[PDB]
């Protein structure tokens, strides 16, 4: 009854190409990895999570680094060790989101971050993306079954948002993406992470879009589409429209900032719509790249 | 009289908004905020600290400003809890000079000047990790203040909606900062983790904004300066008005309801945050008059 969003999938979909149409226009890019490039990223990975037990295939570490390769700004990027970094960072923070808690070993996950951002990153910068990392990966675990994620995720679409600015995973995004672009602005911004709270509607909306059966199924209450009877096809019609001006505001402010940021902004949200909807992950509830990690 | 008087004002509204606010509190939060009392050493340590900060930008602060300032740390802290007094001297001191700051004409700001005061002043009174969080947040607000003035970006995310100007003063009024510095006084985890991710501000945000804006509205408008919530509605229209108060009272319940799922200790730390600053905000000549000796724009 409530347990899918399948009916409205092709309407819905239309509907956030057309907004991107309208209001974004310029369509991402993909970048393109050599495969001496690829092998490296899916190699430190797999190093990464080795200490913690579980064989991560090649098609998902695929599937994860996705949303890097078309929601990053290619025709702006200065720095393709950063953005080897970003690839490897959010592949393996990924699967300690899709890890039950029972594998979340901090003692020998932090040291390989550490490891991560220390070869990629200058001194000060592999510190931010480190504190970056360490604070998303004790976020996801410390709120896995929290009486505050059920108060922020049952209470309104203001503060679910509120808590996805870190959940979602941005703000790191952001600390660990400004040496990609080495552009002044854009680094304070994701410092102050004005430029997370800007972009974390977007990124969010679609997300829960497509990753709620899968969520509902495995009872994760972290999805702005439970806070509307999705059964009542009124009822969606009326939120999904109220999400849908979300993000057109939050786009049509990003256009106040400067050229190159809100380039950055506005690729990483259509961006990651392209990515989510030509993924696995996000298709059926539980496949081979987003079954539970037990 | 060409200009829109009517709309300058928050003053017909004074004495009503002053005891909805209060009546939401005595609801929602019920128990006061604590002053922290500090000794006569103490408060001379910590303006002497403030003096030596912003010296090199060449403007003299009398102690009844620094007292303005500091007031808002001595009120909204949470005593019960403290641990580290001197982390509690450095968020006074850091508070007190990124005020000087906040008031300054931006001709004053040099950054190659001040921010190795704030270096000095982190240094001084935490630990080596805490002292780097501490500073990245003094910097990133001096250099969120100063960037943003005249910006292109703070006219669109103040004018447009409430929920985009309050994603502006999660930096802007100051509170991620404040959460940055203010985790070591505690030494919680889960309340050092809260500020670390900026929940911790995100939560408290409205709460804080709501207030400031409503008694520091007469001085911001008359100063020219776009950053308050009731410039988005129609002020001189009293219907309009009540409505969008309403609607901010409402803003402050959600949250605060929300704080009360946070473990005992953090949500004590919130919520003597908002209502700390509502209790320092409302007995501070700061917020009482457009300009006066303690609010006035500090000129270059
Ligand atoms: C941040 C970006 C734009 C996107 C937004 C959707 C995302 C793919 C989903 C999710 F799985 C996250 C929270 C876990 C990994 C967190 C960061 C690295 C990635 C967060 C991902
Ligand atoms: C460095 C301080 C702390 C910064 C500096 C200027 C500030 C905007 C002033 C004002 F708005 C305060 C007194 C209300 C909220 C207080 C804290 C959360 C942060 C307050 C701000
Ligand atoms: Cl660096
Ligand atoms: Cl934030
Ligand atoms: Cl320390
Ligand atoms: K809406
Ligand atoms: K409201
Ligand atoms: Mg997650
Ligand atoms: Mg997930
Ligand atoms: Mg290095
Ligand atoms: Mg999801
Ligand atoms: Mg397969
Ligand atoms: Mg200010
Ligand atoms: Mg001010
Ligand atoms: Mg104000
Ligand atoms: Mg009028």
């Amino acid at each position: 009854g409530r347990s899918s969003v399948r009916p409205y999938l092709e309407e819905c979909t239309r509907r956030f190409q057309e907004m991107f149409d309208r209001h974004v226009v310029t369509r991402p890019t993909k970048v393109e990895l050599t495969d001496a490039e690829l092998r490296e990223v899916i190699d430190d990975c797999n190093a990464a999570v080795a200490p913690l037990g579980k064989t991560v295939s090649d098609e998902r570490w695929i599937s994860y680094v996705g949303v890097v390769l078309w929601s990053q700004s290619p025709r702006h990027i200065k720095d393709m060790e950063a953005f080897k970094a970003v690839c490897v960072l959010n592949c393996v923070t990924f699967v300690w989101d899709d890890m039950d808690p029972a594998l979340h070993d901090f003692g020998l996950f932090l040291p390989q971050l550490r490891k991560i951002c220390e070869k990629y990153y200058g001194p000060e910068d592999a510190e931010v993306a480190y504190e970056a990392a360490r604070a998303f990966v004790t976020s996801d675990h410390m709120f896995r079954d929290s009486p505050i994620k059920a108060a922020l995720c049952t209470t309104s679409p203001e503060q679910y948002f509120r808590f996805r600015v870190t959940d979602i995973g941005v703000d790191f995004w952001m600390k660990m993406s400004y040496p990609i672009y080495r552009h002044p602005e854009f680094t304070e911004h994701a410092k102050t992470s004005l430029a997370a709270r800007m972009t974390t509607r977007g990124l969010t909306i679609v997300n829960d879009f497509y990753s709620y059966d899968r969520e509902v199924s495995l009872g994760q209450i972290t999805n702005c589409f439970r806070l509307c009877d999705v059964s009542d096809e009124t009822a969606f019609k009326e939120f999904f429209q109220a999400r849908l001006d979300d993000m057109i505001e939050d786009i049509e402010c990003i256009k106040a900032f400067d050229q190159l940021t809100q380039d950055v902004f506005l690729d990483l949200i259509y961006g990651n719509f392209v990515w989510t909807t030509s993924n696995k992950r996000y298709k059926t509830a539980v496949n081979d790249v987003n079954s539970r990690i037990q």
